[PDB]
């Protein structure tokens, strides 16, 4: 607990940018792309403001647009007044990948008729597109093997504190082991990560701050609608804040709150407001209607774990369930705590022969260890319990493929 | 219950049912056939015949049963086992955890066939488990499979019975002849014989 986040101060004019998505929309090749941003305004509105976007390509500027606000008829009442959709075209686009993560510059200024700026928002894009057709999740028209971890903001000494080198840090190693991929356990991240992520290249899953495990059922609070109204915020917020970031490819409703209906109407939500990336759900069985890919946790490679109501079946059984089309993604497997991994060379295995057996997300990056000391000052990793507290998972909270230090297991 | 179709011995396999020419002569075997003994409770799919290829004429005679007949399923493998002129996916020969990748005609793991993006269909085997001579060595990791996934619903061990004829020696003592033991050539020896029984239908 406490206040672990920046804190800043930010000056803005009375007639400014308030928001803005931007879009990208390609050819059956990619041989040619449309950005498309929306922009809005709040303040005065006056018939000489105007609004410029342009796209860079590093010191080389791309394409432009201008135009004054005010939008299409959307319904009787007429369009947003305070608003705009530019549409540039650009020929030829590089895209962003993992693999290559070209990335594009994008200026959006907020000026008067004469030329007259009056203040400045930008953005890195990167042209790509999320799909899931026939059953596989594409990207780039290309059927994507996910290698990825699932990662918490954790630091030995800083405890939820996160910073550059610390996240720097995480990303290079990832990559030097041939890491694809990270989801966000299981919570949105230090704004920054993001932007890590979009130049390194690495594809994040970007979930929201919702988990009521310790609840029996699980179900309770989400199948509440008392409860609605405190999910959403943390399901639309996040959106709102992220959605523009090429390495966010999928959304995820959280972790762990079984199924309720709050996650249906969750689901709706983000589908309509956001048709370019998938969304998963993991909770009441993995395969809810809630959730665009069948993302198991824990399910192995060739036998099942009948639970009732919540069974795990084998990931080779699952896909071939009677009328199951989805591609299966599992958000956590091979639980590494302590001397652990046995069993991996199975699941690449199939993920290598199955077409919908698309990767999964290991379980986890570090280990959630603290520091302590004793006489000489002289530290030592500390686990649960090792603080007094209780109640405690003890060791429960070691699980990682490094030590809390980024040391190699 | 099956039409008397096989052209197995053609280049491709597919030369003669891919002629319209033959059309109406194929046609002929699958609708006798039909016409014959659509009143039996026990026929319950239909087949087109065997190693035939995939041809147009195929998907004609699908089609054609498909109308006269709706009360059974219409099954057919030639053309890689899962064409457009089958109801149920019917391979014969694959393996239950190995993809035999042949160009055109692969025969996947039976479990991953199931999977393949868009396929929905039942899988039963239509040849399963060569018993010939010294065999069924795995038997057992099919069952499994057949008991674990719902889709997989089976399948047809090829064979019953060997084809062994009996033959004569000197003081006319009987004994069981095979591929050649007439003269015949060209033969295949002794690959007439993989049945689970004897000729006399003495088990293996």
């Amino acid at each position: 607990s406490g206040i672990f986040r920046d804190v800043s101060l930010l000056h803005k004019p009375t007639t400014q940018i308030s928001d803005f998505h931007v879009a990208t929309r390609f050819n059956d090749d990619f041989s040619r792309a449309v950005l498309e941003a929306e922009v809005q305004m709040c303040g005065e509105l006056r018939d000489y403001l105007r609004v410029t976007v342009s796209l860079w390509q590093g010191e080389t500027q791309v394409a432009s647009g201008t135009a004054p606000f005010g939008g299409e008829i959307i319904d009787e009442r007429g369009g947003y007044a305070d608003r705009v959709t530019l549409r540039l075209n650009v020929e030829n686009p590089k895209l962003w990948s993992a693999e290559i993560p070209n990335l594009y510059r994008a200026v959006v200024e907020l000026h008067t008729a004469d030329g007259t700026l009056i203040e400045a928002e930008a953005c890195d894009v990167g042209f790509r597109e999320v799909r899931i057709e026939n059953g596989l999740l594409l990207l780039n028209g290309k059927p994507l093997l996910i290698r990825g971890v699932n990662r918490h903001e954790h630091h030995p000494l800083h405890g939820q504190v996160m910073d550059e080198q610390t996240m720097v840090q995480d990303i290079l190693l990832m990559k030097q082991n041939n890491f694809n991929a990270v989801r966000c356990s299981h919570y949105p991240n230090h704004p920054l990560w993001y932007t890590l992520c979009d130049r390194y290249g690495l594809y994040v899953v970007d979930e929201a701050n919702i988990e009521t495990h310790g609840m029996v059922p699980m179900n309770r609070l989400t199948d509440d609608p008392r409860w609605l109204p405190a999910m959403s915020e943390r399901v639309t917020r996040m959106v709102q804040r992220d959605r523009n970031h090429p390495s966010v490819i999928i959304w995820s409703l959280g972790n762990e709150s079984g199924h309720g209906a709050n996650h249906d109407a969750l689901y709706r939500w983000i589908k309509s407001v956001d048709p370019s990336r998938p969304v998963q759900y993991e909770g009441g069985g993995a395969d809810t209607t809630a959730t665009d890919i069948i993302c198991p946790m824990y399910a192995r490679v060739d036998e099942d774990q009948p639970f009732p109501a919540v069974p795990k079946w084998s990931i080779k059984k699952w896909l071939s369930l009677p009328g199951e089309t989805r591609p299966l993604i599992l958000c956590e497997y091979a639980h590494a705590m302590g001397n652990s991994l046995g069993g991996f060379a199975k699941y690449w295995q199939a993920f290598r022969q199955y077409p919908r057996l698309q990767g999964g997300f290991v379980w986890d990056w570090v280990d959630q260890s603290l520091i302590k000391y004793d006489e000489n000052g002289n530290p030592w990793s500390a686990y649960g319990g090792d603080f007094g507290d209780t109640p405690n998972d003890r060791q429960f909270c070691m699980n990682g493929l490094v030590f809390a230090d980024r040391t190699p297991h």
